[PDB]
């Protein structure tokens, strides 16, 4: 951190600041945490200092610091200059094989987060809690990687132990699953916490697919229940949306001409059931994808 030069904040916003830096000439990503914001820094930092958390789709460690007399938090990872899945589709429309690359290595990343490995060099199962585009980072080989673990809970099977942590930032409100919304989640079950995950995947799928060119034809970029709720929503608005209309991002019409579209829209519905239950595990997505290839 002292042999580091601020150059360009890529990010700002009430959670603090991430920023492109210089690291003996090799650029890296610098997230400079707000002091209310404390418990997001040691959560990702503790994953990166004691988890072995080393994965082609998960956003790679370089360094964290803390000085505290007032307070500074960085987290220093490495840098992707072409920024996240939210602003890179904004740019570029895909085909088939770069839509499913996509979105498989997404998946593939999450199947990492939320496995338990047994063994020494094993990890934890791990659920993110705060999925979405903007935490999603686009590498130069067309693959994705998973960003901010601040939310994020751990689980040993041996144990049956939960590490949930007080956080008083819950996850983007846009992305919330019903049973978030509602309060009828089991704060208690790990379980809840990848079925939620997987709710927000299905978002993400939308957000990717939209983004696919079929005959001619592709949509816009828009953010999940961008026609039905304000920007920045509120908790109530997003209850209301989820949990009283049931709504859910609706399907083109173009995407049921197209067998790709038509596969990912499935996928689609299997993470969307209002019961937590019935969605489809990380697992069985990725090998879901595979077979769409
Ligand atoms: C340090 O930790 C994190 C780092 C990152 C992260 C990693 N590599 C790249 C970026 C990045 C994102 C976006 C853009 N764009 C520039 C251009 N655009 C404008 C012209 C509109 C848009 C923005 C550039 C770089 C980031 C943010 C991500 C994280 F989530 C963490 C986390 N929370 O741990």
């Amino acid at each position: 951190a002292r042999d580091i030069t601020l150059l360009e904040c890529v990010g700002k916003g009430r959670y603090g600041e991430v920023w492109r830096g210089s690291w003996q000439g090799e650029n890296v990503a610098v997230k400079i945490f707000s002091s209310r914001d404390e418990k997001s820094w040691f959560r990702e930092t503790e994953l990166y200092n004691t988890v072995m958390l080393r994965h082609e789709n998960i956003l790679g460690f370089i360094a964290s610091d803390m000085t505290s007399r007032s307070t500074q938090l960085w987290l220093i990872t490495h840098y992707h200059e072409m920024g996240s899945l939210y602003d890179y589709l904004q740019l570029t429309t895909l085909d088939t094989v770069s839509c499913l690359r996509i979105v498989l290595s997404i998946a593939s990343g999450l199947a990492h987060l939320h496995i338990e490995i047994f063994g020494t060099q094993g990890k934890p199962a791990i659920a993110h809690r705060d999925l979405k585009s903007k935490n999603i980072l686009v590498k130069k080989n067309g693959q994705c990687c998973i960003a901010d673990l601040g939310l994020a809970v751990m689980h040993s099977q041996s144990t049956n132990q939960l590490d949930v942590g007080n956080n008083p930032r819950v996850g983007t409100k846009r992305y919330m699953a019903p049973e978030v919304l509602d309060e009828t989640i089991q704060v208690d079950c790990f379980d809840s916490y990848k079925r939620v995950d997987i709710w927000a995947f299905g978002l993400v799928l939308w957000e990717v697919a939209r983004r696919m060119v079929s005959n001619g034809i592709v949509e816009d970029y828009k953010p999940p229940f961008y026609d039905v709720v304000p920007n920045d929503p509120s908790f109530e608005d997003m209850r209301k949306v989820v949990c009283v209309d049931q709504q859910r991002p609706n399907i083109p019409n173009r995407w049921f001409s197209d067998p790709t579209l038509t596969s990912l829209a499935k996928l689609m519905k299997e993470c969307w059931y209002q019961n937590p239950s019935a969605r489809l595990t990380a697992l069985r997505i990725k090998k879901t994808l595979t077979k769409i290839d």
